[PDB]
């Protein structure tokens, strides 16, 4: 079987300065926390690589949380397209209900799809060493930890893509994944923008914190997803 | 005369969420510290307004800085094109050692540039009231604190497209203008980020500043160019 879905070689728009540490990303599998459920996370290099059921998935997935206004600094909704350039400008990860290590077409997403998200150089190229980060977890799964899983994932991969340090631009305070993910992963608050974002349902505008993490020395207890 | 160079229903690709608070944005005369010199800062709301000698003038101006690379993330030259989208994305400001309020053509850009900066949105449109600007002095005019007074209109005019809050992203600590300019004008160091960036001339990676302030709150002192 073809492994180039695989091939950190594939990575497009990804660091300039630094090559990847390893030569592919194989998919990763585990459970989800405090249960038996098996969870697999599988690269996304370019999105030939992945079913067009799960972008059309993923894209109306985005959009509801654009629409509802409270966690991303878009207004707009994203066409299908619009989503695809976005999302998978340079790498993403598919979180699946699954034991398979492949993706199989056509399945139930909105059972099946757990999370995704995208990594990219926060910034042009002598700071593309710096990665950015957006997550999107699937509602039909709330309360079951998947964000927190999302991010292990993260840390396991970014740095086999070169990056070495991590820069979240905008998590809104009012975001519970800022204290139930980041600060328990030990990502730093490195800044804060006051009344950063005009949120939805929000009558006064609402603070962001800037997280920072260096993955070149990640703890071992946050890697190991057992 | 028409006045349609100097109208802020003219911004382009402004704040999302906020209206301009003045209908113009007037030219604002000053003398370069310390001298008798007198210099005016101009809008630039569409690269029409500006003679084109003058964009080719800080097409290569930019560049020269890029090529240094001690400032910008940028790796590589623009094209003349490619600095037209970028520097006047939204909003510029040219300031010329004159003391007419009007911008003449073929002048000798190398002595009668000042200076320049451009304001934009730094995030998406919910977070669109945070402008970003970024600053290039003419070599030929270092050490008469031309950064300083393109800070001063800058403050006075960023609030007027409709911005609430200055964010620089990237303020690498190695850039003297840190010091010299956003300190000195309460602009608060709201973040740090380690090692952020690759810079020619340095073998270590350099930390950059990310720099804050409230724009509807500023200092009479540092509004006054007197």
């Amino acid at each position: 079987e073809s492994i180039e879905w695989k091939l950190t070689a594939n990575l497009r728009n990804g660091p300039t300065f630094f090559q990847p540490l390893a030569d592919s990303i194989e998919p990763l599998q585990f459970k989800l926390i405090g249960s038996d459920t098996v969870a697999t996370a599988f690269p996304v290099f370019d999105t030939k690589y992945i079913p067009d059921s799960l972008i059309n998935y993923l894209f109306k997935l985005f959009n509801l949380e654009i629409e509802s206004g409270k966690t991303y600094p878009q207004l707009h909704s994203l066409t299908k397209q619009g989503f695809m350039n976005y999302w998978f400008h340079s790498f993403a990860v598919v979180v699946l209900q699954t034991d398979e290590k492949f993706i199989q077409d056509n399945q139930d997403w909105n059972s099946v799809l757990l999370g995704t998200f995208y990594i990219k150089p926060n910034y042009a190229p002598r700071c593309s060493h710096n990665c950015n980060a957006g997550f999107l977890v699937n509602g039909a799964h709330r309360g079951q930890k998947v964000g927190y899983r999302l991010a292990q994932v993260y840390l396991n991969w970014a740095p086999l893509l070169g990056y070495k340090y991590s820069i979240f631009n905008l998590v809104f305070v009012t975001n519970q994944a800022s204290w139930k993910i980041w600060d328990k992963l030990n990502f730093q608050r490195i800044g804060l923008v006051p009344h950063a974002g005009i949120l939805n349902g929000f009558s006064e505008p609402v603070d962001a914190i800037i997280y920072g993490k260096d993955l070149t020395k990640i703890e071992p207890e946050f890697l190991s997803m057992e």
